[PDB]
């Protein structure tokens, strides 16, 4: 799997159910006009392949403003991390090293 | 009072002066989407009532990223403890036992 093929969240209950069902979760909150989000796509694809025990999903902040708001996202990309049924942390910006460190620690 | 009623820090002037004004202080740095933060709320309410000589306040790290940066907050929740008008230390994570021990030492 890759950035292009992962689930794109569209609904708040859907988001809440994913969090509950997944013992390791990464959510890429991005915007389509935002360049650093595009830059992070190849990095995310690599992390998706490298971490098969982590579920990676994505969310367009402009298409799903309720979900972005729930996670207080106003800078993009924001990577939201969940562990054992709850959200635990956030990595803000196109920081591939910080993102891998967070994912590795899940 | 309770987690819901305690002062919420919304600017740096307020943050700095309230520290200076209080001889025993707990700042709960939290995020609204953060599961461990939510978990700690009932614990904080019990600690607030058990330690009426200690001022508890709270700060939303997404709403007030400047204050969070001033305390170099990374993990959610982070409790920053103050004694005699200055900050002295942190308790990191949803650890009620460790938080209560720190408060008892104030």
């Amino acid at each position: 799997s890759s950035y292009t093929s992962i689930t794109k969240l569209t609904n708040l209950t859907e988001f809440r159910n994913l969090i509950k069902q997944n013992d390791k979760l990464v959510i890429d909150f991005y915007a389509t006009w935002c360049g650093p989000c595009k830059m992070m796509q190849p990095h995310l694809t690599k992390l998706i392949q490298a971490y098969p025990d982590v579920r990676f999903v994505k969310c367009d902040v402009d298409e799903s403003p309720d979900i972005a708001k729930e996670c207080e996202v106003t800078a993009m990309p924001t990577f939201v991390l969940g562990k054992d049924g709850q959200l635990i942390g956030k990595i803000i910006g196109a920081n591939p090293t910080a993102l891998e460190k967070g994912i590795k620690d899940l």
